[PDB]
């Protein structure tokens, strides 16, 4: 068949990010080991964080993102509302609520500068 | 509503080139396309997209994600490779020849825009 099914981000804590992306996809991981967790994706896909490629560097700039569709632009702001009003886990906004030509969108920067795109579905 | 990291978003300069790149490697058609934004399928409802619209790539800067496609079996991997690499239509740059690693039987091409892609078996 050929489908891209697993998302692979390097990550330089594996706890710290398995906890980060716990909170984010409001989901255990299905798969953990010490050096790499996988979560569930869509379908049989995998969305991974591993420590055995490179360790990320904040100030190199990245030519990706890891985008979440949701279903309508309301589910995006009380979404960002939700996630920088909790004080428990530090988000690090990049761009504020704002309208793209999928319309409501926002972006986060995970703990090792991977870029978050919240959006609504296209 | 449920958070899925469903969209993976890479950046191209040349979206053309890429549209009939990732053509070739999926063996699949692009569900949207417009001038600076492609989508193909991936798993489920999932989609993968390129876009011109952001940060240009460049080819010697180094890269902390992979685009990873999981095939079922060692048997495939080895086979898809011997494939892409054969044919002469679309310049394959390989990054690593088949090898073992932690995910079984893989390999690692790289994108005309020095995305990382893996192959790796269920």
């Amino acid at each position: 068949t050929i489908t891209p099914n697993l998302q692979l981000v390097y990550v330089s804590n594996v706890e710290r990010s398995t906890d980060f992306y716990r909170f984010i996809f409001k989901k255990e991981p299905v798969f953990v080991t010490p050096r790499y967790v996988a979560f569930p994706s869509s379908g049989d896909a995998l969305f991974a964080i591993w420590s055995g490629g490179e360790e990320p560097v904040a100030e190199i700039p990245r030519f990706s993102e890891i985008g979440i569709m949701l279903p309508t632009g309301e589910d995006v702001d009380k979404l960002f509302n939700e996630w920088t009003k909790q004080k428990s886990h530090q988000i690090i906004v990049i761009k504020e609520p704002y309208t793209d030509v999928f319309g409501r969108t926002f972006l986060i920067s995970d703990p090792d500068g991977h870029i978050i795109r919240v959006c609504p579905l296209d």
